[PDB]
């Protein structure tokens, strides 16, 4: 199976009165790629997904493949739906515009049964001939993509390779890789990133690596090595920004570092996401200053 | 305040080749009316909103006003987003083609706070001069839109008149209802009618009245009248039904009883949401057999 | 089947330097009695069980039986144990010394299947001939006393005549009385007291009635012969300090209640039990202030 | 700080009619002695802690005591309660019998505060001068010892050595040796027992060691000596036994295995613990059979 691993990024989308800010979209790909990420996540849940629209989402796809090429960074873009026929058109959507894979959520709100898990993502499947990745959030998603029924897709369908998991269940990143250890695992927890890793992850896709992407980038890297002393140490380091960075819901919390970073220009989101509290603003503020964050 | 309470239904949405069948839909609607219901809810998660188009939307809305033209029963149609734009065109929409009110469910997979959730619902309230029903169904959305919320909502705006609760939580209803009394709490969960009813609930959004209205429509207006005898008697007596027609998620059972019941003419989804289970067809099956179904 | 049913308080263990307070436990056992509640529970929960020893446990239930002689108010002794051999001998020592039944709480830590549960009790049971009250509450306990389990134990074993449920699941209260409705469901819940009763439970095990006698009573009663608008007004104005009773775990709020309103001497605990947090403890002398407190 | 770490067996208590068989408890351990374990806890959970006399927990340290005269082998007894004067009695006559070190569980169904939390383990540590290990396990206690809990601890007392968890949260794991790295942590969950050794972990407390005792050991120890290859290789293929091994509540799964398996003599658990389902029993010898279980 062709695979995209190592460290990604979910890309924030910064906003300037109410548009997309093309130009800082390109500025912080770039600055992405050159500290050692290996692969970016546009329009996906850290860039507003659910707020952007159609021509918007094919823009920072298309912003993404364009300022990625020639470097050996892969664009996996963010092509889900609660809805099979739409998400059937968002993949194919992605694969028009340059995109070296697609990241699925699991359908959110409605609650498929695992049978319709399956039917959902293998259609999917056969719309494209570019890899897929799962995404199971169960928090955010409300439905749970099972072991058994992630495994019979990676078993039945070429383009699914694995999938990225935010459950903070430990206990089910070693049953996917016991049972079947030629899938692709993903983490999407910043915190347990390390973890992961030493079970047998291949990548991230990360929130923090907004901020730090030379961080991230070095842990997955020192992991995937096997030095897992030095990767451990980064993610020991990293752990209070980690948190601190879902002290209210993502993206909230990541944006107002950026802002405050001077990485992005407005701190603007789309409703219902807002700025965050006055005091969690001090609180992000003030764990970013043990982190040196690097510029353009 | 304009007010629409009482017993209300949660439509379903029958398919026919791929296709919303029109004339079926219109003579469901016909089934509740004539059943003693109070109101219908089109194109909400019973109805499958997530699958249907913008033009199947406005086409079940349609069908619903025009089919209560002359009757007592109001619309009380689905307009809610994850996106405020759009929960805001969705609610501008239903307002402009008939509806009495909307049914607006709480922002889904996004997580906004309580801050957003607060300007994501007065955006909405501000739109329009019809009355506006809060959805609260944290299970499925990934949020819970706090009692202080709430109430907040409910005294800043007024065609804000009240909140649809699937939360589970009987402590939070008696919460509400004890610091806002004025506020219309209506049941979101079937098998709990009677509690918040006993409790100063106005109404229900019913799952189980697609298959058995009189039944719900004579529990409704027993406990509005005070009569919690033979209010209570009745919800103790659906119970069996409430109970398994959530057997797999909603309207995965509901659909498969009106199937078995002869109401609809094909048991059609749209994925990801597929047919249920052969051993979850063959009990809801034997449920059923303990009702009175009435036909058309 | 013999029941103990009405308004019922699970009694605070007072200490003084490290021992039970004698006198004033005999003292607020009057003050019960003389405000209208129905029995009282001895070394329950709420009376810090776990950290009181077997000569202490016969104290408090022998000076109960004592001063509940003469009068109406029943006598319902703690008797549990996650060991059954134990609290069969509980069970028996109850019985022994005078109390009208026993109410026995779910094995707690040990987490005993369903098959376990229904042993445990049944052996209890047909060790004693005095009503026995189940106590389910998972959150304390760990486990679960299942609808059916309950259902089973109160047709197979004579004694058994109902459960004092403390799970926030008012489903649960429809699934049993709609199944069983000769049991006595008891509410061990202060802030949902009125909505249990509305739906057939015949009485409460209150922790707020320790501070407020008279007005659970006055609840319980106004429910009981079905003036639910009488009833329901008390819960609604009750919520406050039902909640505030819970800040920190039970019984930590309302001995410092008891204490502010000088109906007890020393605001002492057994650890692992401690005196509230200085925020919480101000947070509880703010609620109280809008109640009137009976006296001696 | 004086520690014990490494490979740890939870130790099973045989029944023989009614009755504890010490002859075979002896076997047992030195079965455990024999296949690499570096210390063995007599009467946890495991060991039915709940269910055994003050004398029978004596008689079954002390075999274990004597059990291990001559080998390196410690003896971390099993000495909790929710009641902080009785957990400092069970931790100062555990020492009078020759332990190695304290095993103290969280305060169970009383849910002491934070605050409380700390005076308790206070108690327990300038009782005794033996290390002392704290045991979280919320879904049993209904209690979570927070990880500044710990911390405060660890550095004010000084036989606190660390904590063994069971709480399924690997963040928390990296909390917790992120913030204090000098603390030993213990895995007290066989399926992810590779993952927080791999995080910094330095032992285990297992469950599954009773059956299969090398392969527990060779785990820890190609952990501990940073063998990380061989760790998860191990770890990978005991996850099926040790999904089953809680299948039903320990120590119900692992005792029907010692039985299958013919390590111990009669299959008896003290009330309210009795034997499977038929069909779980049918599950546990069919997961077996893909496993070498060493004998005696
Ligand atoms: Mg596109
Ligand atoms: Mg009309
Ligand atoms: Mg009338
Ligand atoms: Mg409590």
């Amino acid at each position: 199976k062709n695979i995209i691993i190592g460290a990604m990024t979910a890309l924030i989308t910064p906003f300037k009165n109410g548009k997309v800010d093309e130009q800082s979209y390109a500025r912080l790909i770039k600055r992405q790629i050159e500290n050692g990420i290996d692969a970016v996540v546009p329009v996906g849940t850290t860039g507003e997904s659910a707020t952007l629209t159609n021509e918007e989402h094919r823009t920072c796809i298309e912003i993404a493949v364009e300022t990625c090429k020639g470097t050996k960074v892969k664009v996996l873009a963010g092509a889900g739906s609660n809805a099979t026929h739409e998400a059937v058109g968002l993949a194919k959507f992605a694969k028009e515009h340059g995109a070296d894979g697609i990241l699925s959520v699991a359908p959110y709100y409605n609650k498929p049964t695992q049978q319709g898990l399956y039917e959902h993502y293998k259609a999917i499947a056969q719309s494209v001939d570019i890899p897929v990745l799962l995404y199971n959030v169960p928090g955010r998603t409300g439905c749970e993509i099972s072991t058994d029924t992630i495994i019979k897709l990676f078993r039945d369908c070429e383009n699914i390779y694995g999938v990225k998991e935010a459950s903070g269940n430990i206990d089910k990143c070693v049953d996917l890789l016991a049972h079947e250890p030629r899938m692709m695992l993903i983490s999407g927890e910043d915190a347990i990133n390390y973890p992961i890793l030493s079970n047998g992850g291949k990548g991230v896709i990360s929130v923090t690596s907004n901020l730090l992407p030379d961080m991230i980038s070095a842990l997955t890297h020192f992991a995937l090595d096997e030095n897992y002393k030095e990767a451990k140490k980064i993610n020991d380091e990293l752990y209070n920004i980690n948190k601190i960075l879902f002290c209210e819901s993502n993206p909230i919390p990541i944006k107002t570092a950026m802002y405050l970073a001077g990485l992005i220009e407005s701190l603007e989101f789309r409703l219902p996401l807002c700025s965050p509290s006055k005091e969690n603003f001090a609180k992000i503020e003030e764990v970013m200053k043990k982190y040196k964050i690097k510029g353009f």
